[PDB]
């Protein structure tokens, strides 16, 4: 059985409900065109002159992605479709309150382009968070995902060129026993599609087949506000942070954050007043 | 069985083997009564222009604290006493580090001055950070401790004056049909003694009786990196943050983070490099 599609517009109540139930989901045109060629644009030379992960200039170095792959955050300086278009995805923002308002606030703890080379390798099949967030292997098994991943294709997604696999139903898996290729299926995607997995499906990144083709993607892990970001948007200049909305200056970081606590006293508070209040922080500010 | 003394210098590495088997140890002298005078000297002014902590002024009400209580959080840009004495205690990393290795890098959740007016009843019997982190009432009952509170003596600790309240063993706790001021033992400190409990420790302030003290605490709740601070020194001067030692940058959240994770990828980076490295942060340039 494969991974269930669903319209990003038509179907947008179904989707968490759909993750919740089989780990996954593919949101069909989560992104437009339009959004997919600007943010496509705006990171190409960011792409270029990034260093190898694991560069010996880093004191930050990922060990683990491939010496070949590229990977590119903090991309709110960089692109005007990501800062504006993608932080104030209607879309985005109802699928993170359906799956978080248990436990409050959500953020971003990550958004990365991703660029793969021609003849990258499978990734080994895994758990995100592992590297980063020890925490999250002591909750509960059953308790609920404190952060998922919104994997958008910015180029086609086919077999050949290394689309991402998926075992449905792994993230209630506790016995790790019968992880294996055989059990996965194919997440097949155009540009701006979206495949939606938690921190807790076991998925892998696809092996590029073709020895020609690039595949690149924009990786959205939205997270509960109690969880640190992997990124920093602290080096951002105030003039940038200020053009945003105030939705997406709270998912940057750049606003206090609440729990879904009755009596909640909230998070990143200044002597009960908010970030935005004490600083006087401006929004919709066009540069 | 009372409260497991210690002292912060001949017995640095029993004070976390104790906290961690009978969840409270009181660290006699953790502050010298030099550090005590300069902070309470510093904070005086800002607890008495300190609003109620419902204000209706205020953004984020704390709806639990009694009228009569004054809290004054951000305290780096308040007192000298404090970013430089309290935020390089050499027992207070060491107790932390003991405690969170598993983890990885810590930083400061809240570093608080609590003043309880004469005649504050006793708080009720409670853990830590359920009205801030619902996240950690799902961690798994044996998970190691993921923040942990010093209660600081900044005056006389006297049950006439509601000295805390502690249930010894309380940390290791899941049925809490027990849980009564029957079971609880006194915390007796003066001025520098700090009271060490963990999130999971049940306790609660004592009520002041005498109808005339002013009771005063300095609460240091120190967590992993990977929790999102009560506060945030996001306003905090440039030039601040400057004077200060690279770990109390750290502490402050004016740095990057790491995991316990054999091939860490860290916590608030910029692309492989660090907030100090990319922002080009100096450290310990007297103002
Ligand atoms: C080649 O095999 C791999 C490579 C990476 C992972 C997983 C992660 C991870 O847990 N988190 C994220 C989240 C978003 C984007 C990247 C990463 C990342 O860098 N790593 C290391 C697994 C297997
Ligand atoms: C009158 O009864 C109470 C009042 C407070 C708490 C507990 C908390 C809390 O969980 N976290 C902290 C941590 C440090 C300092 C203060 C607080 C705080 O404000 N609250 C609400 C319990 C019982
Ligand atoms: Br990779
Ligand atoms: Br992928
Ligand atoms: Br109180
Ligand atoms: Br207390
Ligand atoms: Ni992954
Ligand atoms: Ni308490």
């Amino acid at each position: 059985s494969q991974i269930p599609r669903l319209s990003a517009i038509n179907d947008l109540h179904k989707i968490w409900p759909t993750v919740e139930e089989h780990g996954a989901a593919i949101i069909e045109s989560f992104l437009s065109l339009d959004i997919v060629r600007r943010l496509n644009e705006e990171v190409d030379p960011f792409v270029k002159i990034e260093p190898i992960p694991a560069a010996k200039t880093k004191d930050h170095p990922n060990h683990i992605l491939s010496t070949t792959t590229r990977l590119v955050n903090v991309l709110a300086p960089i692109s005007k479709a990501y800062r504006e278009d993608v932080l104030n995805s209607k879309v985005l923002h109802r699928i993170c309150s359906d799956a978080f308002h248990v436990y409050g606030d959500y953020w971003v703890l990550m958004g990365a382009v991703m660029e793969l080379a021609p003849s990258n390798p499978a990734q080994p099949l895994h758990r995100d968070m592992r590297f980063s967030h020890p925490i999250v292997e002591y909750l509960k098994p059953d308790a609920p995902a404190t952060s998922i991943n919104f994997l958008v294709a910015l180029s086609p997604f086919t077999a050949e060129n290394g689309a991402t696999h998926v075992i449905l139903g792994s993230h209630k898996w506790q016995n790790l026993s019968n992880v294996s290729m055989d059990a996965t299926v194919r997440a097949l995607m155009n540009p701006g599609d979206a495949l939606l997995i938690t921190d807790s499906t076991i998925h892998c990144g696809g092996a590029e087949t073709t020895g020609t083709e690039t595949r690149r993607l924009l990786t959205i892990t939205m997270g509960i506000s109690q969880l640190t970001p992997l990124e920093s948007n602290l080096a951002v200049p105030r003039p940038v942070i200020e053009s945003l909305t105030p939705l997406a200056q709270r998912l940057l970081g750049w606003a206090s954050q609440r729990s879904a606590a009755p009596r909640d006293i909230g998070l990143l508070t200044i002597r009960g007043n908010s970030i935005e209040k004490t600083m006087n922080l401006k929004a919709e500010q066009p540069l």
